[PDB]
């Protein structure tokens, strides 16, 4: 039953975006006309007739859904198959009982889209605050009701004389291939309009110097690779010669076929809307780039090498980018789940949020049982360097170093306490990670689905296993393709190869996820690692990332570095570093539907590898996870709607200024695509002197780095490490190998280990309303100069999450910076200094200042006025460990200077992730807190959402700014009482010693300390006299 829909199969291999060119008009297919079909439910039916757009005389039929999605998030759809009936995917981001859900919902809210058919046989309906008209050639204008302006319209290329056609719907004549594309008009260069296109995932684009947010005028695609330094060399250009940047006609790790317009920005008239090609065959975007024809500047299209044609506009509820985001969201929701906590995403524990140092390159657990070898170093030797030096610091990511020869889901003796494998739990032979949780640390491991086959007769049980029950991915092809074969077999599997360089590779096989029972396969096996203390994952080769490797090669040979090129293609012969795009892998889109080639669906590999770990793995067995039971994944690889998984770290870059810059831009741009707890490693992955590959990150970027990231969602210190057994990589990158630099990079990590709440409760605020963690400047309302800002300014935080804004510094040997404070607001420089001293005065919001002076030791960071951010400070005053975190170590409410002498604060509170019934049960909370300054009295009130975790020890008010008061009213359910001073005098007096009901003025800092009880957190008025 493999390909039941009839399609030959045109195209295998890699097809850059300058080998696509559906702006070409030849042997394209357009609507050209069409008459009514009927409307059930949302879902309108065009009977639309395409045309040859080069030969109009050629005419086929296919029937085109026009469905409303969401009337209240004026988002709709179009869909079509020209292959075959049209068919709802069974996995993916979009699914059919979602969208069923909203739009039952807004039906009893009686919300009518009032979908009609005009006399003339047009298409017409509404959303909220948007109306479309659709033509007979399926000409789409997409009106606002509030002003009459057209926010979006598809394009028409005119013909000869046969009228025009609509290339809003294109295929490729399946006599020529399987293509189809997507086009509108694109107003980038409209005076007034100045369109900007924004999104794209993981991309990448350079300009003069400088890489940028913005995915205006360019030719991108989705075609997830293994592209380590994100400029992979196989992925240039025809004839491109010298050496090859990362830019954005370069694909990533992370498949993101979505784009947010935002025209007339930062205006009373600004408009967004997204728009996703859900597709997973490679895909495209063009924002009008002219290189290589591919694009035309005043036009903009989505389009893919295969089919079905189905693809999404959300223009979200109302005004900003982010409600674009947030809206997008819902339409990947969870809600028809009945999910209490998990919307738009699952919440990690709160551990995730910790500083990891990763290293690739230990070779063993203690030193004590390190074999020699130059430069070799063992977790030990990190966890000591970290440890003794009072790093905050949450633990490891543990390499396949531990791995038995590169065998998934096993570990060899050396990484345990008495060099030899236990069945764990036997407190004189502890595993790695039952070592780590007593040093106070959790770890990840490193897990690819990548199954060894050269086992030397060696016993394997996971490749033996996967062999047994034929769960294992089979060489067959339509085309008769030989992928190689070794002596192992068995004789009918795909045998890809695994390279991490330096010699340090298998054979290996892979999980068919097509297939049943391979999901349940796959997540039991998660079982041999946490019954040993695994606490998360960190997913990775998720492509599959194989070798290169050429058709007729030997398996573990792989081609000429300069192979496959424009002068020498690949002519179906290259695996493009994953699976030979023949291979018929069973449908993971469509379940019990068949085979296809995996050519058709390389973009959801990834997914569908996360989605198994996620409900397989993490989820039926959190029986056996020990410390904590809820659990995380951090991935390479995906595709929209990966959120549901876990997050996202950004593959392999390197040491220099650009990877900073670079991770930044990544970082807001996968946040408004749904992936909000994402990174890239601290530092940089791959070595970067060409003298010598050894040298490591010197001080000065290793603060840049470091000052870049200590704010975003995952925060990870990892690197390639030469040693003795591995001839690649770098020395060292732990933080503490930098004595210059140790305390400068160390209250970094303090700092943001005050403000963990800060991105627990964005985080939440993503899985309950899908907001982004991080946002691109241009989120910032009515500021016609966040754009120009956008590259390097962030904001995140607080209860709206728009209370602070960064802007680190990314250039080496650089201490000043251009600096813009968005307008109509005030803000306050804050930093690791600020704590321990009084905030300097307002800067006044809408400022521009060139040469902003920023020392080595300082980032530019600022809180809003009106921001109240939950912080936590450790009792004893050390550094430990979030996940050693109690309710003891206080919880702080700093109010900041007032805005409009308001003041606001959300916070999240739940156990952390020791189990899961937050999640599950509902057991978490939701504080709010407000504070209004009135002549002489300010009230601080304390409300609920829900308080059904019960935070188990006192909390505090920090209020900056005001001092010594004449009294403190406290009143509460269980209140009535009145405030005295306290008789300590130190912060430090007052957490330890301090008498619930006490305040204490701090000179030092200028503030006022309000210790109050644990019961008053959920309700409380707080009155300042
Ligand atoms: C560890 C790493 O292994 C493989 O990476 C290869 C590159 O694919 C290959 O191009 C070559 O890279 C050199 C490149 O050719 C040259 O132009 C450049 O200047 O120098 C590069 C090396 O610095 O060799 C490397 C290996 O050294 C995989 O394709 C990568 O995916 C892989 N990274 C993975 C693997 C691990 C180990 O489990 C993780 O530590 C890491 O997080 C993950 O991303």
């Amino acid at each position: 039953t493999d390909n039941p829909d009839g399609i030959d199969y045109k195209t295998y291999d890699y097809v850059g975006v300058w080998g696509f060119s559906p702006l070409s008009n030849t042997n394209w297919f357009a609507a050209g006309s069409s008459t009514p079909g009927g409307i059930t439910d949302w879902t309108a039916t065009m009977n639309v007739n395409f045309d040859r757009i080069d030969n109009p005389s050629i005419t086929v039929q296919h029937p085109v859904q026009v469905q409303v999605t969401s009337y209240n998030n004026n988002s709709y759809r179009v869909r079509f198959n020209p292959d075959g009936p049209i068919r709802d995917v069974t996995r993916g981001p979009i699914l059919k009982q979602q969208l069923d859900w909203i739009r039952t919902q807004e039906l009893s809210e009686g919300c009518d889209p009032g979908m009609t058919f005009t006399s003339e046989g047009f298409l017409t309906f509404e959303t909220k605050d948007l109306s479309v008209i659709i033509y007979g050639n399926f000409k789409t204008r997409v009106t606002r009701k509030s002003d009459g302006k057209v926010i979006m319209e598809n394009d028409e290329v005119g013909t000869a004389s046969s009228g025009n056609k609509c290339r809003g719907l294109m295929f490729v004549d399946r006599l020529y291939g399987n293509a189809i594309a997507s086009v509108n008009k694109n107003f980038r260069n409209d005076a007034v309009k100045q369109e900007g296109f924004y999104g794209a995932g993981e991309v990448n684009c350079k300009y003069q110097d400088t890489y940028i947010l913005e995915r205006t005028g360019i030719a991108m695609t989705n075609y997830n690779y293994d592209n380590l330094n994100y400029n992979q060399w196989d992925l240039r250009p025809p004839h491109h010669d010298g050496a090859l940047n990362p830019d954005y006609y370069i694909p990533m790790y992370y498949a993101a076929p979505w784009l947010i317009v935002n025209g007339c920005a930062g205006t009373s008239e600004q408009y967004s809307y997204g728009w996703f090609m859900d597709n997973v065959s490679q895909s495209y975007m063009n924002t009008g780039d002219t290189t290589w024809n591919s694009g035309q500047e005043d036009l903009a299209y989505m389009g893919a090498q295969y089919g079905p044609f189905d693809q999404h506009f959300v223009y979200g509820a109302g005004g900003g980018m982010e409600c674009v985001v947030t809206a997008f969201s819902l339409l990947q929701g969870k809600e028809f789940e009945n999910q209490v906590l998990n919307k738009r995403s699952v919440m990690p524990p709160k551990y995730v949020f910790g500083f990891f140092q990763g290293v690739f390159g230990t070779s063993s657990l203690l030193r004590a049982h390190m074999p020699a070898g130059e430069n070799n170093i063992s977790v030990e030797e990190i966890v000591e360097g970290y440890q003794n030096n009072n790093f905050p610091f949450e633990g490891l990511a543990v390499d396949v170093d531990m791995q038995d020869n590169l065998r998934v889901f096993t570990t060899k003796g050396e990484f345990w306490t008495a060099n030899r494998v236990g069945t764990g739990g036997d407190p004189n032979n502890r595993s790695v990670f039952e070592w780590a949780h007593d040093k106070g640390l959790v770890c990840q491991t490193n897990i690819t689905c990548f199954l060894r086959n050269d086992n030397e007769g060696q016993d394997y049980e996971v490749n033996q296993t996967l062999r047994e029950r034929q769960l294992y991915t089979k060489n067959d092809s339509l085309t008769g393709t030989d992928f190689g074969m070794t002596d192992d077999g068995p004789s009918d599997a795909y045998i890809g190869h695994l390279d991490y360089g330096g010699g340090v590779e298998c054979d290996a096989l892979f999980p068919d996820w097509g297939r049943p029972d391979v999901a349940e396969w796959w997540g039991n096996n998660y079982k041999k690692l946490f019954s040993i203390g695994l606490d998360f994952v960190w997913q990775d080769m998720t492509v599959p990332a194989m070798m290169p490797h050429k058709i007729g090669d030997d398996i573990n040979v792989k081609p000429d570095g300069n192979w496959p090129n424009a002068d020498d293609p690949s002519n179906g012969q290259y695996n493009w570093k994953t699976y030979h795009p023949q291979v018929l892998v069973t449908d993971m889109r469509y379940e019990n539907h068949g085979r296809e080639p995996m050519v058709t669906q390389r973009n959801i590999h990834a997914y569908t590898l996360c989605e198994s770990t996620r409900k397989e793995g993490i989820v039926e067995n959190a029986d056996t996870l020990t410390k904590f039971r809820r659990s995380y994944i951090i991935s390479r690889g995906g595709y929209i709607g990966n959120q549901h998984f876990g997050g996202m770290w950004v593959g392999d870059n390197s040491t220099t200024s650009n990877y900073i810059q670079m991770m930044i831009a990544n970082n807001i741009n996968m946040n408004m695509s749904c992936l909000p707890l994402v990174g890239s490693d601290i530092g940089g992955f791959t070595s970067y002197d060409n003298e010598n590959q050894r040298t490591p990150c010197t001080g000065d970027l290793m603060v840049r780095y470091v000052q870049a990231g200590c704010l975003l969602p995952w925060f990870r210190n990892h690197y390639d490490r030469w040693i003795e057994s591995k001839d690649h990589g770098k020395d060292y990158q732990e933080l503490y190998m930098y004595p210059n630099e140790m305390d400068t990079l160390r209250k970094f990590v303090e700092f943001r280990y005050r403000w963990q709440e800060v991105l627990y409760t964005a985080m939440y605020q993503n899985a309950a309303f899908g907001k982004p963690i991080i946002k691109a400047a241009s989120m910032y309302n009515n500021d016609s100069n966040v754009r120009r800002a956008q590259n390097d300014h962030f904001l995140l935080g607080g209860h709206d999450g728009y209370r602070i804004l960064c802007a680190p510094v990314v250039w080496e040997n650089s201490t000043e910076r251009e600096l813009y404070l968005p307008v109509l607001t005030q803000w306050y420089k804050f930093g690791p200094d600020f704590d321990t001293k009084p905030l300097e005065g307002a800067m006044n919001g809408g400022d521009r200042i060139y040469n902003y002076p920023v020392p080595q030791s300082e980032s530019p960071i600022f809180v809003r006025e009106g921001a109240i951010l939950p912080t936590r400070y450790t009792l004893n005053g050390e550094n430990k460990s979030l996940n050693t975190y109690t309710d003891e170590d206080p919880l702080v409410f700093e109010v900041f200077p007032l805005g409009n002498n308001r003041a606001d604060g959300m916070c999240y509170l739940d156990d952390g992730g020791v189990t899961t019934n937050a999640e599950d049960n509902g057991k978490f909370s939701v504080v709010k807190v407000a504070a209004e300054q009135d002549g002489g009295t300010e009230t601080i009130t304390f409300t609920n959402d829900c308080y059904e975790y019960v935070f188990g020890g006192p909390f505090y008010v920090r209020v900056r700014g005001a001092q010594s008061p004449s009294n403190i009213h406290v009143s509460s359910g269980a209140g009535s009482q009145d405030m005295k001073v306290s008789s300590a005098t130190s912060r430090a007096a007052l957490f330890n010693d301090g008498e619930n009901g006490d305040f204490w003025v701090d000179q030092e800092t200028d503030s006022l300390w309000l210790k109050l009880p644990n019961v008053v957190l959920p309700d409380a008025v707080i009155t300042i006299t």
